[PDB]
């Protein structure tokens, strides 16, 4: 894959003058900052040298007795007074150097966003509607503060750090070769060996990543599936055959997982073997060339750490061209919309603008096919002339032709061949805008936009006083509505508001066009989706509207249409009959034959979290052991380091330089071993035991689930794809809070604390001042990252309300076009923004000083160290040694868990990713699916009772459903539920599946109370048949079998039951027959064709009880008899209950229940109800006229 990018000179376009000197300006920060510390490093060897000098002449030969203990002490008094003042000019430079560089760049990068996100908005706001078709929107919206939020990253203060990384580097490379070249090119001889085998383990974690992805990818896809269809679980009780299903593809991504955990703790220590290595043999080397007196001890510490900081340099600037890099490519998609220009110009100021418009309409020889299907043409050769003040139906065979003349009319696309005219005029000679300001538009759905009522009318025209709104409302009809509206004309409406009914929105809609005043009146199927109560005023109000404006309709109802002044009949793109009604009609043609039919804060307890893992302690106890282990070879190397410098500062004969140096220069080795020993066998141990608690605990999960009542499946937060989440990654998560939290404070425990140890005894002043300062500098680095991410939440919600101007824009775009609104919300967006703006002019400021406060504390900190140590030798109260053993013992190991904690997973991020996981696992149910208990007798009869049953969805608890509901069937009987639409009907067949538990009342089975009834028994007996069926990716003997578990289906079985469902005929004649892969990879079956399957599951069962709800909820009107011939056949005595939405199906049952209100307001068979003359006779008089 190679994904585009942009030249890096382009992308800083937008950059004013003022950003083309703050980039500068702060670079030239970054490079002083950068050489900063190298120079640290010469001035610390040329200290060692100070004190290498005389701290061996005060101890070997006793010459004087105070005439040299104040000749060499008085001197290095003085020698140190200088050092000491070298280190405080470095933190007074980095202090202002530091706040300059990232000032600077974070400046110059927010001054260019906020000129992107206005440049970019309003690129999209002036492309064409074929623009839109073509393209996702989706991807397009979440481009606008994704993509930008991509840019933003890589132009900030991320050069900043990266023209300082660079200075070091060749300010690093610099000092090392000028003060001596033969140790540097033995070490850079030795980063090509560990630059490469640092690129080598990232492309094999790579190869151990997608690797897995692609492992749970099997079992990830099993568990969305069964969560989507849910309810058919439970229903048939396969609550463990979709366990082992999930389960049997869970075992791939476990041993996948262990091939990356083992091969990730090797490329640890196997990097980390590599320093101790390259250690020892820079410094073996190292000791031989002060021994023949070329380099000093000082001259040595200086070279070998200023190459190895400007070598690590680059492993720090690594991330920020990937940063940068991203930038680029993220800016490509976004440039190229602002750079696009179309030929249909919304914001152009070309055409005519032509007064005193009469609307004379011309369509002259029109050819057009849309740009998302070329191919196909829409019209072909389509003429037709609208006369001043006349009004035109077009009438015509299902397709997208009507329309498309009403939406090359507006001008949203330019036609093929032929031309659209105004009163002789190119409608491609005048200016859009002017166009569309004379043309209202009533779609066939109203887009209604989250405002006060005002507002969505004044979208319309924005200069509008109250005085003019109120004509048009009334002009619409919804005056007297909104007048009853509790805020009236302020009541909020659109997404976020009260609901308007679909009547009241279109009369909304119509006053909005209405304020236009335009000059020609399209309408686009405005009466279609509305019954006929609410159509009759919306049609007032529509025909109110036509009076001496010329019309195009597209007519959904005909008696409407009976109106117009002439009627255009399309067929094929082709206007082939045209005249009034009468001549259409005479013609007997395509319109006689159309008019004569239509008549989450838990807080999980870290011991509670580690039991998870308890099954496998004795993976816990080794690594428990090596965590010890690799957390002692720190304060080890501090010692080895300052045995080594101790010998050529302290005092020896150069008889004992080479055994004592060669001895602790390979004691590296044994620690660079030791290192690579105790990281294998940490990262083998602890890898196991995280490793399978993933797959133990996903298993656990999943069970768990399954477990779980509907109730917790019909909570909004407990959908079917954040349960995969919750099941897929939360439930990997955990294992960075179990071993790994072992391996982190067992290291820094044996780090810090046999390290505090060792420098107290050594000498004790020092460490009180060090112990008391890393406290201090250990502090600033945790609120830089709080405040850094503090700061994160302020400006990044602040944006939310810009995003969300932008997402009610472009989501609606066909309808803003066309009240040519693309300018307020660029205008709302720009206001919107100016608030994240001036927070982020103020943010780089904070930043600049978080950043520079940290250096400074830091840098001149190490002269309070080097000053105090050295007063510690003045007084000859501890040796140059021991402040070396001191020094780096508490800070290379203050520095080493920060090394660790920075590696090791997100801790706070895993424990609450771990606390839900116990929660959906300690969750007991109302409703124990799983239980073994219950009556489970023998008797068949099939009694069903409902007694006095009082209920409410805990879902949604204030609503009422039912209230002291009862009703019998007798055993064999068919019982017919109905009344007026409502969740009542339903509610009975979900009572006796037992998916929940009544409030009040009681449901019985042949007097027996069901909640003590086996709930897999009472389901077993029970055959559902839902209104949309599931069906799940596999065979057709699979999904009929699904319905009775635990069963030995035969050929033979199956087969009989295919007879009574009437599809064993179906079946015969297609390609190989019962085996058939169904679903979206398979032969795609019609929805006539699955409900039918449905019924033949539930036949196999040969249940007492069968259970329809709302079935037949199709249009395939051949497939619908074929389910009722299956239906009759499958009622047969059977006890049955069906809600019935035809009433056709209801006339043969034995008895009916019409329910209002959780209430029976009354029964009986179908000639009874009829001639009561009550709720039923009206009802079934509907269906009749």
């Amino acid at each position: 894959e190679k994904k585009p990018a942009v030249s890096v000179l382009t992308m800083f376009r937008y950059a004013g003058w003022l950003d083309r000197l703050y980039m500068l300006v702060g670079t030239l920060a970054a490079i002083i900052h950068g050489v900063a510390l190298p120079l640290m490093m010469l001035i610390f060897g040329d200290m060692t040298d100070s004190f290498a000098s005389v701290g061996n002449v005060s101890k070997n030969s006793t010459n004087m007795s105070e005439a040299d203990k104040r000749a060499m002490f008085a001197k290095l008094e003085e020698e140190m007074t200088t050092y000491a003042y070298y280190y405080t000019g470095i933190g007074a430079g980095v202090l202002i150097v530091a706040y300059i560089q990232v000032s600077f760049w974070c400046l110059a990068a927010g001054r260019q966003i906020h000129k992107i996100r206005q440049k970019f908005f309003h690129a999209i706001m002036n492309q064409e509607i074929g623009w839109f078709d073509v393209h996702d929107v989706g991807e397009l919206n979440t481009r606008l503060t994704d993509d930008v939020s991509k840019i933003n990253e890589g132009i900030g203060d991320k050069i900043g750090m990266f023209f300082q990384a660079m200075a070091t580097f060749f300010g690093g490379f610099i000092i090392g070769f000028t003060r001596g070249w033969k140790l540097t090119l033995v070490i850079l001889a030795i980063s090509p060996v560990l630059g490469l085998s640092a690129g080598i383990w990232a492309k094999i974690l790579s190869s151990f990543t997608d690797k897995e992805l692609h492992a749970y990818a099997k079992a990830g896809a099993v568990a969305e599936e069964v969560l989507a269809a849910i309810r058919t679980v439970i229903a048939f009780g396969g609550q463990k055959k979709e366990l082992e299903r999930y389960n049997n593809n869970l075992e791939e991504a476990k041993r996948l997982g262990i091939k990356k955990a083992i091969t990730a703790n090797i490329s640890m220590g196997a990097a980390f073997l590599l320093i101790y290595a390259s250690y020892a043999l820079a410094f073996w080397y190292g000791t031989s060339l002060v021994i023949s007196k070329e380099y000093s001890i000082g001259q040595v510490l200086t070279v070998f750490f200023s190459v190895l900081i400007g070598a690590f340099s680059v492993g720090q600037a690594s991330p920020n061209i990937e940063a940068f890099a991203n930038a680029r490519g993220a800016a490509y998609e976004v440039f190229k919309i602002i750079d696009n220009k179309p030929s249909i110009d919304s914001f152009s100021k070309s055409g005519h603008k032509p007064d005193n418009i009469q609307g004379n309409l011309e369509f002259k020889n029109i050819h057009f096919s849309y740009p998302s299907r070329k191919e196909v043409q829409i019209l072909k050769g389509l003429n037709l002339k609208v006369k001043s003040g006349q009004t035109v139906a077009l009438v015509g065979n299902s397709g997208c032709g009507k329309s498309t003349t009403v939406q090359l009319m507006q001008r949203l696309y330019d036609p093929l061949d032929g031309m659209v005219s105004i009163d002789g005029q190119d409608i491609r000679t005048i200016n859009v805008r002017y166009l569309r300001e004379i043309i209202g538009v009533v779609s066939q759905e109203p887009v209604l936009f989250a405002t006060t009522i005002a507002e969505n009318i004044r979208y319309g025209r924005e200069d509008v006083t109250m005085d003019e709104i109120e004509k048009a409302v009334k002009e619409a009809n919804a005056y007297d509505f909104i007048m009853k509206l509790p805020h009236q004309f302020d009541t909020l409406v659109g997404e976020r508001g009260a609901q308007l009914s679909g009547g009241q929105k279109q009369r909304i809609a119509i006053a909005r066009a209405l304020v236009r005043n335009p000059k020609i009146l399209l309408l686009d199927q405005a009466t279609s989706a509305l019954d006929t109560e609410s159509e009759a005023v919306v049609q007032a109000a529509l025909d109110k509207a036509r009076e001496g404006r010329t019309t195009i309709v597209i007519a959904h109802r005909l008696s409407t249409v009976r109106n117009a002044d002439v009627i255009a009949g399309f067929d094929g793109g082709v206007i082939v009959e045209q005249g009034n009604h009468d001549e259409l009609m005479r013609e007997k043609g395509i319109y006689f034959k159309l008019v004569m039919t239509q008549t989450d804060v838990p807080p999980a307890s870290f011991w509670r979290i580690l039991k998870l893992n308890s099954t496998e302690w004795p993976y816990f106890v080794v690594g428990i052991f090596c965590a010890i282990i690799n957390g002692g070879l720190q304060p080890a190397f501090s010692v080895i380091f300052s045995k080594v410098v101790g010998v050529f500062t302290n005092g020896g004969p150069p008889e004992t330089q080479r055994q004592n140096s060669n001895l602790f220069s390979l004691l590296f080795l044994i620690l660079g071993i030791i290192s690579f020993i105790t990281f294998f066998l940490q990262g083998f141990t602890f890898g196991k035991a995280g490793e399978i608690l993933t797959k133990r605990l996903r298993y656990m999960v999943f069970k768990s689930m399954l477990r779980q009542d509907v109730s917790w499946f019909d909570d909004p937060k407990n959908t079917t794809g954040a349960l995969t989440t919750r099941l897929a990654n939360d439930a990997a998560q955990v294992k960075g809070a179990t071993g790994s939290r072992l391996a982190v404070i067992f290291q820094n425990i044996a780090n810090l604390g046999t390290g505090i140890i060792i420098s107290l005894i050594y000498g004790w002043q020092l460490t009180l001042l060090l112990l008391a300062i890393v406290p201090i500098i250990a502090i600033a680095g945790v609120v830089e990252m709080k405040m850094l991410s503090g700061q994160a939440l302020k400006d990044k919600k602040e944006l939310e309300g810009s995003g969300k101007i932008a997402t009610e824009a472009i989501e609606n775009f066909r309808t803003v076009v066309s009240l040519t609104r693309e300018q307020k919300f660029e205008t709302m967006y720009a206001q919107s923004l100016q608030i994240p703006y001036r927070n982020a002019m103020k943010k780089a400021h904070v930043f600049g000083i978080t950043f520079s406060f940290t250096q400074a504390m830091m840098y001149f900190s190490y002269a309070a160290c080097f000053r105090f140590g050295a007063y510690l030798v003045t007084q000859q109260l501890m040796t140059f040694e021991n402040v070396l053993l001191v020094f780096s013992a508490i800070v290379f190991g203050a520095m080493a868990v920060g090394q660790v904690s920075s590696f090791a997973p997100d801790y706070a991020k895993a424990t609450v990713s771990a606390s839900h996981i116990i929660r959906i696992i300690e969750k007991t149910p109302e409703i124990d699916s799983y239980s073994t208990q219950g009556l489970k007798p023998n008797m068949l009869e099939g009694n069903v009772q409902f007694s006095g049953v009082v209920f409410n969805y805990p879902t949604r608890p204030s609503i009422p459903v039912l209230q002291g509901l009862s009703l019998e069937v007798k055993k064999g009987q068919t019982l017919a539920l109905v009344g007026s639409s409502g969740c009542g009907k339903s509610t009975v067949v979900q009572l006796l599946e037992r998916f929940y538990d009544p409030m009040a009342g009681s449901v019985f089975l042949d007097g027996k109370e069901i909640k003590q009834l086996n709930v897999q028994w009472l389901r077993a007996q029970l055959g559902i048949v839902s209104q949309e069926p599931i069906l799940f990716d596999c065979s057709i003997a699979e999904n009929i079998a699904y319905g009775d578990n635990s069963r030995v289906v035969s050929y033979e079985e199956i087969v009989r039951a295919a007879k009574e469902a009437n599809i064993h005929q179906f079946i015969d004649s297609l390609p190989d027959k019962y085996n058939t892969r169904v679903g979206d990879k398979g032969t795609q079956l019609s929805g006539g064709q699955k409900q039918r399957i449905a019924i033949a599951r539930a036949l196999v069962r040969q249940p007492h009880i069968l259970l329809l709800d709302q079935a037949t909820s199709a249009l395939d009107t051949e497939s619908e008899k074929v389910v009722q011939e299956a239906l009759d056949k499958a009622r047969e005595g059977r006890t049955c209950i069906v809600i019935a939405h035809r009433l056709s199906t209801i006339q043969n049952a034995d008895l009916i229940v019409v329910i209002q209100n959780g209430k029976v307001k009354e029964h009986g068979t179908h000639q009874q109800l009829l001639a009561q003359k009550g709720i039923y006779f009206s009802m079934v008089s509907v269906q009749a006229g």
